[PDB]
């Protein structure tokens, strides 16, 4: 049976995780929200399984009940330890939702204690006490501060999760961390005797993400980013209960939807068009004035023989007078209701590869193209792997979080995904 049922907040950030923990040795099968019995096929034969949620930015009691449903999927399937995945810059409001969801699940398990660690070296995140950087910046120096929908402005991450949670919310220190997994799992059972049932924790580099990974080894629930996973596989091994353990390319018509804001997703647009390559832009005010922007962009999909990029991605000076004129979540919703209706119309014409740019723009696109559940391939960028559906003519994804890939990322993925 499964050993590791995992939550993630979207869908994006549940193909990272899977990455991770299939790189490091666990079958993982990902599916889309709680799929009908038995609508996934070999499912009761992976050894972690990878609910993806569009949950991240949605009320926050709407998130707790779409996590707890999951939970408790998941302990039917047999799972023994669960992961709360969250992103890697921590993306939430005061509002929520990693610590009501974080301590929802706690609760649902009768656990009084979690850790909470967004790091990914890889991606260059590091925690050191308790502020996250990206690179040698500060998370509210990094772009982030930025976000269309979470705009970060604080570091602290202890003083960040305390405000969007109940109970007391500590840090486990990167000094305890650097003595080893004995030392940290001391330090955990220190934190929890001070009443601590929420800590953030230190991770300066993978080796500190494998030394928490063995310190958790005997906790209910793990939150955090991939990273926090790296080690998760390894403690199974160790406990006799996992044994030391691809997908083809798809051919056909593909296409890039972005609808990240990002730098990264920026600077991925822009190649596109130094290189000539065909795209058409979303104005979030032509949506809102009913314009037939939907139909423009497959119109102009339908008339290249190459892939198109159709994006909203914009500067954050744009993306704050678009939000003044329409709102922040009408915006936000708008510009993710057009791609998905795009995804949805090129689905329909044959179109069998997928990029999107972007963690709820990749929920509202994956939900409109009906798909129930991912198989994970091989890694393009960190982060971000390469998967397929599971139908008898698969489609091809690439689900790329907002600051993830490098430049070239758009051909990289249509590519790795399959042929033309
Ligand atoms: N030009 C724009 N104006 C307003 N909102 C936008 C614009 N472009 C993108 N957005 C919205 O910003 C949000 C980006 O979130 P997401 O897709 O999760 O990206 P990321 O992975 O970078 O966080 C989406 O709701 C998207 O529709």
């Amino acid at each position: 049976r499964p050993l590791l049922g995992c939550i993630a907040d979207d869908f994006t950030g549940a193909t990272d995780l899977a990455n991770t923990l299939v790189r490091n040795g666990m079958r993982t099968v990902q599916t889309i929200g709680l799929p009908d019995v038995g609508a996934v096929q070999d499912i009761g034969e992976a050894d972690a399984l990878v609910v993806a949620l569009k949950s991240r930015t949605i009320p926050a009691v709407e998130a707790v009940a779409q996590s707890l449903a999951a939970l408790q999927w998941l302990r039917a399937q047999g799972c023994r330890q669960f992961v709360f995945k969250y992103c890697s810059t921590f993306d939430s409001t005061d509002a929520g939702n990693i610590g009501p969801v974080a301590e929802a699940l706690l609760a649902a398990l009768d656990s009084d204690f979690t850790i909470a660690c967004p790091a990914f070296p890889e991606n260059g995140r590091t925690i050191f006490r308790g502020h996250l950087f990206v690179g040698d910046a500060l998370l509210n120096e990094s772009g982030m501060e930025h976000h269309p929908l979470t705009p970060m402005t604080d570091a602290s991450l202890v003083r960040v999760l305390q405000r969007q949670s109940k109970n007391k919310v500590g840090l486990l220190r990167y000094d305890a961390v650097a003595r080893g997994a004995h030392a940290t799992a001391e330090r955990i059972a220190a934190l929890r005797s001070d009443g601590v049932r929420m800590a953030i924790a230190d991770a300066v580099s993978d080796a500190d993400l494998f030394t928490l990974g063995e310190a958790c080894a005997n906790l209910p629930l793990i939150t955090g980013g991939s990273g926090i996973a790296l080690g998760l596989p390894e403690n199974f091994r160790r406990a006799g209960l996992l044994p030391q353990r691809s997908v083809p390319a798809i051919d056909g018509p593909g296409v890039v939807l972005a609808g990240s804001a990002s730098r990264a997703t920026n600077g991925q647009v822009a190649r596109w068009l130094e290189q000539g390559r065909p795209a058409l832009r979303i104005d979030p005010l032509a949506l809102a004035r009913g314009e037939a922007v939907a139909d423009a962009a497959l119109a102009f999909a339908a008339g290249h023989g190459e892939p198109v990029l159709i994006y909203a991605t914009s500067s954050p000076d744009e993306v704050k007078a678009v939000q003044a004129e329409l709102g922040v979540e009408r915006a936000g919703h708008l510009v993710e209701q057009c791609l998905a209706t795009v995804a949805a119309g090129l689905l329909a014409r044959g179109t069998r590869r997928f990029v999107v740019a972007g963690g709820e723009t990749s929920g509202a696109v994956v939900q409109a193209l009906g798909v129930r559940a991912l198989r994970i391939g091989a890694q393009i960028a960190p982060g971000v792997p390469a998967t397929v559906t599971l139908d008898a003519k698969p489609l091809a994804l690439a689900l790329k979080s907002g600051n993830f890939g490098g430049p070239d990322f758009f051909d990289e993925a249509l590519r790795q995904l399959g042929g033309h």
